[PDB]
């Protein structure tokens, strides 16, 4: 806890921003030396896992194999999302209105991955999850996105949740190291903070 | 009539233009074009490549960054501030040049981190500009980002801006479109919407 560590951890905006950030709170004050380099979601992972190049992958966990440990962080529900101003996003849609009207989705770099979701017309591709809100308010465009980033954009960008008529998924996000970093103080360390902050999530 | 047309235009862009600037875009298109339809590419390797390909029809980068292959316009000009947390303490008065050397900072690297951005001891790094306010609110680290950008995070993530002290620096942020597609029609209509919005934003 008092080292110059620099941690490479590969993620998706939607994690920075909804649980990494209290990583980087909570060490900015118990290891103020330890640094970080957030590293975007593109290509194969697991080049990078078998090398050790990096410290963490955070993912949810069908997208992971089972060639390094592994560990769940929490559950994260996936609804569908509209504009308070549009209007055919008042009352129930049914899943066939769904797959007729506009769509707004997330490509990870060259879209090696799929989105947890995915035919619908998507009429608006984006680069992460994060910009989907902002973009998509205005407009008669849906989109289907985690259940904390709606919240995190509560205050924010009001968005409509509309997927109560719709197929209840759920996904468990979660945290992998190399197998070559399995008994590295340092990533035992940070492995057992992350833990702790996602059980605390998992309350909420 | 290009606004009935169901053409997929692909642009190449940072977090930051598309928060701040092509959100008008999409915004005014959804009324004049509801049929236009948009994938926002990454920055990552040489968009030289996709543009001498046509495989693109928009790259939107400051023009510093810009090669003279393609033929590009200005959109306007933006400020590079340096932005802390008003928890921070130190940063209530002023910060020297030696005194900013001396602290932490953040910073948005662009895919491979194939260009810089335009010594520093960066305690953080991330993969665009937008994530740098929300992962800095709350530490005692600093950044230097559009001023444009905390205007957009002002009544959501407070920022303190240092302006006196260190130098001021601006660039310009353009467009560009592959030589290919000068004329074409499609090109020459989006891009000309490109550079009304981006008259209004002064
Ligand atoms: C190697 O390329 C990829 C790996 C994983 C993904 C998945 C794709 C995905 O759906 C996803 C998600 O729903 C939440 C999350 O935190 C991260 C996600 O990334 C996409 C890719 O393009
Ligand atoms: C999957 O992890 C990430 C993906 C994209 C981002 C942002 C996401 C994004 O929207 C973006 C963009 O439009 C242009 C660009 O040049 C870089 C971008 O990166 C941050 C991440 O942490
Ligand atoms: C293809 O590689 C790159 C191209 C341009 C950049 C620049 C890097 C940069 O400084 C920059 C900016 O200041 C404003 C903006 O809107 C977009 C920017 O992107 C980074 C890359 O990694």
């Amino acid at each position: 806890a008092e080292s110059d560590r620099r941690f490479r951890i590969i993620l998706s905006d939607f994690m920075a921003l909804v649980f990494f950030d209290k990583i980087i709170l909570r060490l900015a004050r118990e290891a103020p030396g330890v640094s970080f380099e957030l590293l975007p979601l593109d290509d194969d992972p697991e080049e990078l896992l078998r090398r050790g190049d990096v410290d963490f992958l955070i993912l949810p966990d069908l997208f992971m194999s089972g060639a390094h440990p592994k560990a769940r962080l929490f559950e994260e529900r996936l609804v569908c999302v509209g504009c308070p101003t549009n209007e055919q996003l008042q009352g129930q849609l049914s899943l066939e209105q769904y797959m007729s009207m506009g769509h707004v989705a997330a490509k990870f770099g060259r879209g090696l991955k799929p989105s947890v979701e995915q035919k619908r017309r998507i009429e608006l591709v984006v680069p992460g999850f994060n910009l989907i809100p902002p973009l998509l308010s205005g407009t008669n465009r849906i989109a289907t996105i985690p259940l904390r980033l709606v919240k995190h954009y509560e205050r924010t960008i009001p968005l409509r949740i509309i997927e109560h008529p719709l197929p209840l998924v759920s996904f468990t996000e979660a945290v992998q190291w190399p197998a070559l970093h399995n008994t590295d103080p340092g990533n035992i360390w940070m492995r057992e903070i992350m833990i702790q902050e996602a059980l605390r999530m998992e309350s909420e």
